[PDB]
Order: structure tokens, then sequence, then C-alpha cells
DNA sequence: CCGACAGCGCATCAGC
DNA sequence: GCTGATGCGT
DNA sequence: GTCGG
């Protein structure tokens, strides 16, 4: 990280904006910036020398000029102040909780951890477990437990139906040593963009993981999307391993590539990605890839084999996971 | 200038 | 009950 | 907040 302290505070800002602002724009101007300049290979030196690359502007580069000089800047500094601002920023890291229900809480004067814990009847399911397990959320899963977890996820789905798929993506996928949930990708035979022959596909296995203790906790399920929490078993007189949040999205078979390259990421790469698609004529989502016609509506769906043909498609030369971290 | 900024599943609400 | 708009995470 | 046409 040769520039750790600007893309903080790049973020920082695009927290800001996102979670007090409620101004989304600003907030994926910020994070693109930051992540620009994260793959940057020099150490950036200047403003200027930062506005050279795309994404980066006049005022961005004005911000970085300031970091650079005194090794802060002014605009956070005073944000770090304003108790408003400082509660609601806090609030939206409770999962469940947004810029909304955060600034709403504080108008009524829930506003610290304590505040919530006393309060747990004012919260939605999912804000409630994610109250619940508030500090195991917040810890990263090293990848040995993620390989560990996927042993599971694997054998348990395995178990159900020899036909099931479980393909972990996210930033496993892209080899992170660290990642901050477990992405889980699922197919079968039976569920097709064609047709579906099998009722409860997803419902099968969220149950027999939580038969075996694997699924602890739902924050949201229908029939093609879990979102939820699991946790390792642990062995005799050990200590127990924090809860971690798993997701599991059940795909038409017919359409995995389109999926596993949306699931594997990252977030932005894929913005950077569905954006250029559209410069070149296509619209790309998790299922598919179609062309643009002229009056901008969407079309059929192009034939797909492997990720490489989509990249092939809008002319981007193939990327590995590994290289998808933006 | 100024429109565009990726795309969407699930929970919850309002209006009916 | 339904559909649509919104919040949230994604 | 930044960008392309
Ligand atoms: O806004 C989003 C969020 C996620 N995604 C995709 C890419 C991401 O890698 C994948 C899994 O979502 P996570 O929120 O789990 N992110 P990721 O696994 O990349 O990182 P982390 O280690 O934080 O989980 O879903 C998007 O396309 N858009
Ligand atoms: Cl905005
Ligand atoms: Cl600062
Ligand atoms: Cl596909
Ligand atoms: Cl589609
Ligand atoms: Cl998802
Ligand atoms: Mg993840
Ligand atoms: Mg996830
Ligand atoms: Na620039
Ligand atoms: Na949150």
């Amino acid at each position: 990280t040769l520039n750790g302290g600007i893309t903080d505070m790049l973020t920082e800002l695009a927290n800001f904006e996102k979670n007090v602002s409620q101004a989304i724009h600003k907030y994926n101007a910020y994070r693109k910036a930051a992540s620009v300049i994260a793959k940057y290979p020099h150490k950036i030196k200047s403003g200027a020398e930062a506005k050279k690359l795309p994404g980066v502007g006049t005022k961005i580069a004005e911000k970085i000029d300031e970091f650079l000089a005194t090794g802060k800047l002014r605009k956070l500094e005073k944000i770090r102040q304003d108790d408003t601002s400082s509660s609601i920023n806090f609030l939206t890291r409770v999962s469940g909780i947004g810029p909304s229900a955060a600034r709403k809480f504080v108008d009524e004067g829930i506003k610290t951890l304590e505040d919530l814990r006393k309060n747990e009847d004012k919260l939605n399911h999912h804000q409630r477990i994610g109250l619940k397990y508030f500090g195991d959320f917040e810890k990263r899963i090293p990848r040995e437990e993620m390989l560990q977890m996927q042993d599971i996820v694997l054998n348990e789905v395995k178990k159900v139906d020899s036909e099931y798929i479980a393909t972990v993506c996210g930033s496993f996928r892209r080899g992170a040593e660290s990642s901050g949930d477990m992405d889980v990708l699922l197919t079968h035979p039976s569920f097709t963009s064609e047709s579906t022959k099998q009722p409860k596909l997803l419902h099968q296995v969220v149950e027999q993981l939580q038969k075996v203790h694997f699924i602890t906790d739902t924050l949201s399920k229908g029939e093609t999307k879990f979102m939820g929490v699991c946790q390792l078993p642990s062995k005799n007189d050990e200590k127990e391993y924090p809860h971690r949040r798993i997701d599991i999205r059940l795909i038409p078979k017919d359409q995995y590539y389109c999926g596993v390259l949306y699931f594997t990421g990252s977030d932005i790469f894929n913005k950077n990605m569905r954006a250029h698609a559209l410069e070149k004529g296509f619209t790309i989502n998790e299922y598919t890839i179609r062309p643009l016609g002229v009056t901008g509506v969407a079309g059929e769906p192009l034939p797909v084999d492997s990720e490489k043909d989509i990249f092939d498609y809008i002319q981007w030369k193939y990327r590995e996971p590994k290289d998808r971290s933006e």
C-alpha cells in the first residue's frame, strides 16, 4: 500500500458522502479514485500527479495536496468532531442499518451500541441479527478458515444432491488471504433459464447446512438468494470461532459463467466492466450479456461458454480472478 | 454545459 | 391480497 | 466528484 494514507482519506470521504450526505454519486466517485490510486504503482508525490489518473479530478487533486502537506484533511477533521455525523456513520456499521435508518435512529436519540441494545424492539429482523454479531462481523476471515468452511459447504451440498455445484467466489476466488465473508454460487441441472424442475432448491441446501449447525442465523432468504450467518465448529475446550456472514446465490446452470464472473467481483471491477460493456454497446448482469440496440433496449442473450467469452465480447483481454481486485 | 454514473434480490412500506 | 417505490446490501 | 461528447 504505497498510498495507504490517501486511499483511506478517500474512503472515509466516500463513507461520509453516502452515510451522512446521502449523496451516492459522490460516494462512488471517491471509491473509484481510491481504487485507481490503490493500484497506481508509485508513491504519489502531488495532487497533479494524481489528477493524471482517471477518476481523480480537481477537487480530489486539491485534497491530496492538503493531505500530503499536513498529513491530514481539515474537511475530515471537522467531520470527526460533528457528533451527529459520527453517530450516523457508526450506526451504518450495523448490518441492515443504512443511511436512512441511521439518521432516523439519531433523530430518536438512539446513537450508541448501548442505545441499540436497549431498543432491540425497534429494529427489523436483519438489523437485530446485525447488532447481535456486531463485533464478529467486523473481524476478517483468514483464508485458512475459508478453506475449512468451503469443505463443509461443498461436502454438505454433495450430501443433499450429488448434482449441486457449489463454488466459493467473492474475494476468496480472487485469492485474498482474508475475506470479509464467504460467497457461494450454487447451481443445479434442474434449474435453468429454461425451467425450474425442482422447487426448494436453495431451501434444501440452507436446511442441510442448518441441520449441521453451520448456518446459525438468517438475514434474508428467497428462492435464489440467501443472506445469513455461519460458524465453523470448534474442538473440545477450544474457544469458539467468530460468527461469519454468508451469502448464497442460486443461479441457472446455463448461466453459470455470467454468474461466476459477477460473484467473483470485485464490486468496483464489475462496475468498471459493466460500464465499459455499455460503451461497447452491451449490457451485463449476473445472468447474461446482451447487445444494446439503437433504441437503447437490450436484445437477446449472446451465447457464453467461458468467462473469457464475455471479456472477448467487450474487447477486453481476459483477466484472472486474482487481477480483478479493484 | 450537462447527462450519465452497474445492476438487481429480498424486506418493508404505502396505496389500493 | 396486489404492485410499485424505497432501503439495504449487494 | 468526474467524465465524454
Ligand atoms: O455492490 C456490489 C457488491 C458485490 N458485488 C459482487 C462482487 C463481489 O466480489 C461479490 C461478493 O460480494 P461481497 O460484498 O461479499 N464482496 P467481496 O467478497 O468482493 O469482498 P469481501 O471480502 O468484503 O467479502 O458480489 C457487486 O457486483 N456489487
Ligand atoms: Cl451524489
Ligand atoms: Cl484526515
Ligand atoms: Cl453464462
Ligand atoms: Cl437477463
Ligand atoms: Cl448478491
Ligand atoms: Mg465477500
Ligand atoms: Mg457477500
Ligand atoms: Na484525472
Ligand atoms: Na450497515
